[PDB]
């Protein structure tokens, strides 16, 4: 799958937004994830004993992960296709260490969409979350395919 010119434009435009205020939208994305996929957060040994949204959201190390997370994302929308070094060692870890079904990666593509919407009505109507899914969606092909050559693939 291609993204047209156009439709990595929305992307950006709407990228460029988030990163006003990386660690705000990485600690709502994140939580987002953690209260509609509860099974998510067993995979985070820092802080899988927060018990609610409030713990959640005093928590630095939580916050820490997720702008980790946006900046690591950030990259590789910037590049508009054209991600494949910046995809090896991000398939790696989590396929080989931190064990990450890609199940768990379109769960995570859900809370993100989620975020943008709510925060970024007007930069973010049909066309624009569109464009999002469209490249959540090649982010996720282009993982799952490294994850087979890896040897986990799942
Ligand atoms: C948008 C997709 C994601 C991106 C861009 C991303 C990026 C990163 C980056 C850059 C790191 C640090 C370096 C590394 O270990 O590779 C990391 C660590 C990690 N990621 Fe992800 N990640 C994503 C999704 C997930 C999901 C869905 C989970 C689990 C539900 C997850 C769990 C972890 C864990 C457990 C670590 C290690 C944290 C630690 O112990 O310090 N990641 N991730």
């Amino acid at each position: 799958m291609v993204l047209s010119e156009g439709e990595w434009q929305l992307v950006l435009h709407v990228w460029a937004k988030v990163e006003a205020d990386v660690a705000g939208h990485g600690q709502d994305i994140l939580i987002r994830l953690f209260k509609s996929h509860p099974e998510t957060l067993e995979k985070f040994d820092r802080f899988k004993h927060l018990k609610t949204e409030a713990e959640m959201k005093a928590s630095e190390d939580l916050k820490k992960d997720g702008v980790t997370s946006l900046t690591a994302l950030g990259a590789i929308l910037k590049k508009k296709g054209h991600h494949e070094a910046e995809l090896k060692p991000l398939a790696q870890s989590h396929a080989t260490k931190h064990k990450i079904p890609i199940k768990y990666l379109e769960f995570i593509s859900e809370a993100i969409i989620h975020v943008l919407h709510s925060r970024h009505p007007g930069n973010f109507g049909a066309d624009a979350q569109g464009a999002m899914n469209k490249a959540l969606e090649l982010f996720r092909k282009d993982i799952a395919a490294k994850y087979k050559e890896l040897g986990y693939q799942g």
